[PDB]
């Protein structure tokens, strides 16, 4: 039984980040515009304030180039988000120089700083390497020299997400050495029953332990991790690590504790096209849930799916609601990277990719970011669970 679905139902939808195709596109107050936003983070503070972060990808939606780190805020701390007229304009929190920021991967502690994780590479370098950009340059491969790998980078605000410290490179600290690629997260942290930080990362959490905002960090390796990773508590008080496989197929699930976890295995429960995913501890006493959000294929990104589990290790989740249910006209086709968080106001928000596939899987595709509003009894009286 679930007293949750006999609330009344409440689902709102809009763009939140509007990419340069779309009538009023997000900006920045120096007139710094941006083609996509893809890689979104939401969180909410201990105030009430809702802070979405993401990737303003200036000239194409492509991983590599210049891209800035984005966020807006809610107004005030009480407002949840919940129409347009209710969110901040497009704010920076780093942008310097024509290389990669991103992987936004922000975290609430208890004194209410938020720490925000975030991957760094070089103007010049990509992934693959051998990419072009806008200017004709060829790109180098990121390999593992000072110049060319990925950075891991920590910025935080002690003003409810107003301003941001510059960015501090932990990389010599909390990557492990002769590493090229990586990432962090994207989507959040999590804050422990019993006190530390966990922030999920390629091959490894980040622990945070100590003083709320002064935390000191230390690596636990992960064997089987992916690169892109999600961490939640799970209802007994253990740790719930739910990755992007590397294969199109299924979500890749561990669990453990502070201690270490057990073996990576596919969930064959959460079909998964090969993208990031996003999972929430929503409450802990009965019953206690865990939400997950995802694409429900092995094929597209175009299916999402959010769920809750009632297991106490987070076994199985329900069927659970499409987000197409509930759709957004005018801002794309739905689908890809999620970010959830609880709000003020007893709904779960979440930030959603959108894709308006103008130029097809090519680099002129406008991405934008879509922030919805629903609660348990919506996701509960879905026609298919
Ligand atoms: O939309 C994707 O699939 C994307 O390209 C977007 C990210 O910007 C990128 O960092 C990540 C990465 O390429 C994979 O995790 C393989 O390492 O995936
Ligand atoms: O379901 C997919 O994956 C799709 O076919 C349709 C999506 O709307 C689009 O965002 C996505 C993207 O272009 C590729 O994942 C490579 O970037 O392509
Ligand atoms: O610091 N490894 O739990
Ligand atoms: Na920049």
């Amino acid at each position: 039984n679930d007293p949750a679905k006999s609330a009344a139902p409440y689902h709102d939808e809009f763009p939140l980040f509007r990419s340069a195709n779309m009538a009023s596109p997000d900006k920045l107050s120096t007139g710094i515009g941006f083609h996509s936003f893809r890689i979104p983070a939401v969180v909410r503070t201990t105030t009430g304030r809702i802070l979405a972060f993401a990737e303003g990808r200036r000239h194409t939606n492509q991983d590599f180039g210049d891209i800035n780190l984005v966020y807006k805020r809610t107004k005030t701390t009480a407002n949840n988000g919940a129409s347009p007229s209710d969110w901040e304009p497009l704010r920076e929190v780093v942008g310097s120089g024509a290389g990669t920021w991103g992987n936004p991967t922000p975290v609430v502690d208890d004194d209410n700083t938020i720490y925000l994780f975030l991957s760094w590479n070089g103007a010049t370098y990509s992934q693959n390497g051998k990419d072009v950009l806008p200017d004709g340059t060829v790109t180098k491969k990121i390999d593992s020299t000072w110049e060319g790998r990925r950075h891991l980078y920590l910025t935080e605000s002690r003003d409810d997400g107003n301003t941001w410290s510059k960015p501090v490179d932990l990389t010599k600290e909390l990557t492990p050495d002769g590493w090229a690629w990586d990432a962090v997260g994207p989507g959040n942290g999590i804050r422990l029953t019993t006190g530390e930080l966990v922030i999920p990362a390629m091959g490894r959490n980040i622990i945070g332990r100590g003083a709320p905002g002064n935390r000191t960090w230390s690596v636990q390796r992960l064997s089987g991790a992916g690169a892109e990773g999600t961490i939640v508590q799970t209802p007994d008080g253990k740790l719930y690590r739910n990755d992007r496989p590397s294969q199109k197929g299924y979500r890749m699930v561990a669990r453990g504790t502070l201690e270490g976890f057990g073996a990576f295995a596919p969930d064959a429960g959460l079909p998964d096209p090969a993208c990031q995913g996003s999972v929430l501890r929503y409450n802990s006493d009965a019953p206690a849930r865990t939400i997950f959000l995802n694409s429900a294929s092995g094929t597209s990104r175009r299916a999402m799916r959010v769920r809750i589990s009632y297991d106490a290790d987070a076994k199985k989740f329900n069927y659970g609601r499409k987000l197409e249910d509930a759709k957004v006209s005018g801002a794309g086709h739905e689908g890809g990277y999620s970010s959830m968080t609880k709000t003020g106001d007893y709904k779960i928000g979440a930030l959603v990719e959108s894709d308006f596939f103008n130029d097809g899987t090519g680099k002129n595709s406008y991405r934008a970011i879509i922030w919805r509003r629903f609660n348990l009894s919506w996701i509960l009286n879905g026609p298919n669970n």
